[PDB]
């Protein structure tokens, strides 16, 4: 009715709140059948989990996304959740991509096991009324709510009566037009051509574009009717027509009013948001839906407002059309009856009127092309895949494929590969274990996560309330950390940094005979690091100092301690792992040129070139070649069997170095020591770095066996779990469990 | 005896631990007499204060320095302590520069009031034995201990018998040679020519170089004798000769063994360090001693070891020489008897042998020059100053002068003008209130301070344990702080930063009609800030964005809120002050060219060019001139009466802006609000920054009266205490008091 499209383009029509719910059947691959298995022990209780749950049957898995500012933010949410679910599921099982089930078993569909008794009776009640089999069909729900600013600006132009009465009018107008033009959305994205056993008799009928949206599929209580003319009409009709209700949850409409506990309870408080169910899982998107699909639908929803007769008659008429479009064969074009020009013009008009992105023009044009040739529609891609009126061959094929994808970069969280690996893992644990979370910053790796009343702010993976206050204070310092350690009678090196070459020599006077290490504070691979086991000559020392300044602003000068460097990760009071790092290298095989040996080592999945990963790819760089020539070999030369050639002088993972889990070989005495050192800083999750000359021999202070070179209060955790060599150990889960003992 | 000078130059002879104790009489200027006043109420109890105390009389003030790595670190310590003492003393009183008293009053010298009863009896006991008058003489004590590394390396060459037996031998050798050649130190730095009343009869005798070191001055118990041949001999002789003891504290020697509770108690545990008392307060150094004096003495002490007969005879012989040198007239040269060539060669030899700094060669050469012409000696400068055999005219003159110095830069701590003003003040409070402290970093403004068992780590003045953990975590962020605030329903601007111009326009879509402010994250004076009260045009907006990138890496875009910006300082739960800042400016006086007006405003002591200070000097820079031309005026033009000319577009103290204390004019409602906002971050010492359009009108959320632009968790505190206009309020003391409720 209202024409606020008339309104100024400065208004943000695109503003909205998105939510995304996905249901899929867990499929047992060997048995080619529904899992018939318990909800995984890795996932977080079905009682509190916000993102992952079970819709009706125990097999049917539902992933619910937190609320999202953009369509984009919701999609990523769906991706991450789907990924956690991918890797949390039993390895034998996989997720069923199609809306239609794989095979039909009344026995297999067993009401999900829920602790709440009332849930059981309602699920039971539901089972009796419609039967177990219908509950198996899966789909995705699209939940949209309009931006307050968008709504408030719209409200100001039309009338001054009520935030709530107005919203309601608007929401109602939308739902109505949604039902009216829904057929289009169903047409573009029909994903349900056939059923293996669900459909009692339509094999003869043949493939239809969308069974799920079809009359025959989950459309009971034909007698039940709700007038959508007004919120009151819908609300009065719904309450009174409580037969379907058995509250009003049992009512099954294409678009459900939401944010309201009971129909009419919130008529007073407004429609919080509308939720759409028209969408059918899509086989080609791992998550089940595509961005383009999401934003198209968005503009489509939007067209309706712009394109604001009799609600009762027209909506009734459309069901005929929608069913017709739904029942129609995939390649078969849309009827002449459909008011296609009205929806297209509208969307076009919206874009033209509001100066929208060419991206939305790109989505409309694709919509038009599908109208031009039907294969383009989701159904058309789909038709070829179906064989013998069964896509079960295909479904298995896609479901397994996608399962491999879920396991494709085990370290990365599909939603968030941009962020630090350490945070990604933590985030993974959060999603599977059911903690609620907000990425407050992302860029800063800042997270807010909470369970119920309890809230924890963590930054960069391991920066938490548990760490004592001095840690954040001294985190940058290093020099300070040494002092409180030194005051605690702990083994330390003797070095002091000097700035601007200010009397560095005076320091040189301080330390001469003693082996010295000179390095810039930044301390990269060591493009600028100067190390003298030999006592530095005064001239030699000056040049080393000056290179440091060339490389960076602050020069660090330290005692040299001969030993092998190891990283201890301490959590609470106990060292949870230990790691050795070595300079990038390859070992000679009679057969292969060094260039080859490298290429071969880079074939490791952990080494990542395109995406950041636990290990870095080895590049036979200039720095490297020289190292090669210096060993007397060459990129081309072929090394001897078992001859280790070293590519980089100093050991770093970033340079392509190796991480080796040493937790079980390391002498326990030093693991102890690393944790006493963390205890002395009250650092809950610190990472200690000892230089140990003999890791087999036990540590004795008398022996000055070990000396703590550094102490990092944002240890990088992923390095310990994913190593070139060694087993590794899980770090991210343990921290989170300790953060939230309840959950 | 031992000749470890023979040892390799790589050994650090210079390594040592220094301490410095200074005693001065508080002098009442108007009364030209000893204060006769109670130890100040500003200072920290005489019961626990480590740095500031009273030696014998209540007037006599003693400043004790923590222990110092360099001579340099000790001097600065002395400076800071002397400065705190300068400004803590009553304004009427001042510190007496000369060792000799100003006037002599048996009545005026009243035993210092100490809570401990035993102290009283010992002070009483002391008063009866030697009388009140002698206790008034003041001097500085020089405490040196040799570096363990220096001692351990020395120990290794000579023998393997004992850390302790060896140290003892060494220490003993030093003290003995000290007594033997002490005369030289007394000669160079004699500062006691005459006494106004102390000296009963030597006016006829005439000016002597050093009365304080003279036999006649505080040299009682002539009968008492201690053999210094051996530690045992000194120890046995001392215990038995307990007559002087009345423990052994009453024994008064030029060099006292220290670090040992009782003579011989620690013979088993070693001489911890030697302490020298030869030095007499020096009139020309505000602190009473000079670096050159300190390092010379250092090499001198060192000569003795290199220059390692009969201890008893020679030490006895020297007292004759020392007294002679002490008694001798200031201009009068050193006797032919003095083995000057031996001490000089020795020091020379030390320098030559150990490859020491030319700086030490510079100190020796000065020593030689004083030998050449005696005026150079401290006494010679001094002789001219004394008039009518009384330097009391001079002492008043110097003491007052120095008092003005103590008050010279009230904001700066003389020891530490290098460090952030906020930290300097805090440090001041620490020193006067008697808290113990270590500057752990200095560069990072990192402090460890403690009282007894209790320890607090503070960084940058106001970073403490009291601040909740999220603050250090979110301190950098700003964007994060907004969120937890926004979640707490607090008034906020609508801005979001975009990085690398990534869809900034999309944001521009988000905000168009709304007044916008665009600025780089760095946010300097605004060399790169672009502000549009006017809605930004798309083209205009792009250029503003791009300038931000030219100026800095991250671009910030925010809502514009019209109002005047104010800084609230919140402590615990209560806003303790409020400040307005305005762009640098000058007001027209018919008479003066703008260049003049500036020069005149820069005459303010708070504006600092040479040293950093609460206010910055105004420079008629290019940026400024243009602002001038733009107002249509010019550096040269003469402005109208009361016409405010604005030098800088945006208001900053750094650019030369004005700080104005607004604490008492500000509407209380907003002071409240700023503290609720700090409470919501659990920020103990945060600094809130509101934009308030009407500071006289009360704040109403309905009115959206105020909006919190920023929130700083390292507020800069000095700005509030020292303002161009307004009274200001003390911030540094209150924080420290709350940190340590006991002290």
């Amino acid at each position: 009715d209202r024409l606020l499209q008339r309104s100024h383009s400065h208004l943000p029509i695109l503003q909205a709140t998105f939510g995304l719910e996905r249901e899929s059947l867990r499929i047992h691959q060997p048995t080619q059948r529904v899992a018939q298995t318990p909800h995984p022990k890795t996932l977080g209780s079905r009682n509190y989990h916000p993102y992952i749950q079970t819709d009706y049957s125990e097999p049917q898995l539902e992933l619910i996304t937190p609320i999202a500012k953009d369509s984009q933010e919701a999609i990523r949410f769906l991706k991450a959740i789907s990924d956690v679910a991918g890797r949390s599921i039993n390895h034998d099982e996989y997720l069923w991509p199609l809306s239609m089930p794989p095979k039909v078993r009344e026995e297999d569909i067993q009401i999900a096991q829920l602790e709440d008794a009332f849930e059981y009776d309602y699920r039971k009640y539901l089972e009796k009324t419609y039967g177990k089999l219908i509950q198996s069909i899966s789909g995705i729900h699209y939940n949209l709510g309009l931006g307050q600013e968008l709504l408030t600006s719209l409200f100001e132009l039309s009338q001054a009566d009520n935030a709530i009465d107005f919203q309601n009018q608007l929401y109602m107008k939308l739902s109505q037009n949604f039902l009216r033009y829904r057929w289009l959305l169903t047409y573009l994205y029909g994903a349900s051509p056939v059923a293996e056993e669900d459909f009692l008799d339509q094999k003869l009928n043949n493939p239809v574009r969308s069974l799920r949206n079809s009359h025959l599929g989950y459309v009971n209580h034909k007698d039940i009717r709700i007038s959508y003319t007004s919120l009151k009409d819908y609300v009065n009709d719904l309450e009174n027509a409580v037969k379907s209700g058995q509250a009003e949850k049992e009512f099954y409409s294409p678009v459900r009013l939401r944010g309201s506990k009971a129909c009419r309870n919130y008529l007073e408080k407004g429609i919080t948001y509308l939720e759409f169910r028209t969408f059918d899982l899509n086989p080609f998107s791992p998550i089940g839906i595509t961005q383009e699909t999401v934003d198209t639908v968005h503009l489509f929803l939007l067209a309706l407002l712009w394109i604001d007769s009799h609600i009762d008659q027209d909506i009734k008429e459309a069901n005929r059309l929608n069913d017709l479009i739904a029942l129609s064969h995939p390649l078969e074009k849309l009827p002449n009856q459909a008011p296609v020009s009205d929806l297209v013009d509208a969307m076009q008009s919206v874009i033209q009127h509001f100066n929208l992105s060419p991206y939305y023009q790109d989505l409309l044009e694709s919509v038009k092309r599908q109208i031009q040739s039907p294969e383009l529609t989701v159904a058309g891609q789909l038709l070829e895949m179906i064989e013998g009126l069964s896509l079960e061959t295909f479904g298995q094929r896609q479901g397994q494929i996608y399962h491999d994808y879920a396991w494709e970069a085990p370290y990365a969280l599909k939603g968030y590969e941009t962020m630090e690996l350490s945070t990604q893992l933590l985030l993974f644990d959060v999603i599977q274990k059911g903690v609620n979370f907000e990425v407050l910053d992302e860029q800063d790796q800042f997270l807010k996560l909470w369970h119920n009343s309890h809230i924890e702010y963590v930054k960069n993976g391991n920066m938490t309330s548990k760490d004592n206050y001095i840690v954040p204070l001294a985190m940058a310092n290093k020099v300070v950390t040494k002092k409180i350690l030194d005051e605690k009678h702990f083994p330390t090196p003797f070095g002091d940094e000097f700035t601007d070459r200010k009397e560095a020599l005076n320091y040189f006077s301080q330390i001469q005979d003693k082996p010295i290490v000179v390095k810039p504070k930044s301390t990269n691979f060591g493009l600028g690091i100067s190390i003298f086991k030999t006592s530095a000559n005064l001239a030699s020392y000056e040049k080393a100092i000056d290179i440091a300044f060339t490389e960076d602003s602050a020069i660090l000068v330290e005692e040299y301690i001969e030993g092998t460097e190891y990283r201890f990760f301490v959590l609470e009071g106990d060292c949870i792992a230990v790691l050795l790092r070595v300079a990038a290298n390859v070992v000679g095989d009679g057969i292969h040129t060094i260039s080859q040996l490298v290429k071969l080592k880079n074939q490791n999945p952990l080494r990542g070139y395109d995406h950041r990963s636990p290990l870095e790819v080895i590049e036979l760089g200039e720095v490297e070649q020289l190292m090669l020539e210096q060993q007397g070999y060459t990129v081309n030369s072929i090394p001897p069997e078992g001859t280790k050639i070293e590519l980089r002088r100093n050991s770093n993972i970033s340079t392509g170095g190796d991480s080796i889990d040493v937790t079980n070989t390391m002498d326990p005495t030093y693991k102890q020591l690393a944790a006493e050192m963390a205890e002395a800083m009250g650092a809950w999750v610190c990472g200690v770095d000892l230089i140990i000359p003999n890791a087999t021999q036990a540590y004795s202070k008398d022996k000055k066996n070990a000396t703590c070179i550094e102490l990092n209060f944002n240890p990088l955790m992923y390095m310990h779990t994913y190593c070139q060599e060694g087993p590794g150990q899980s770090i991210t889960p343990r921290i989170l469990a300790k953060l939230f003992p309840e959950l």
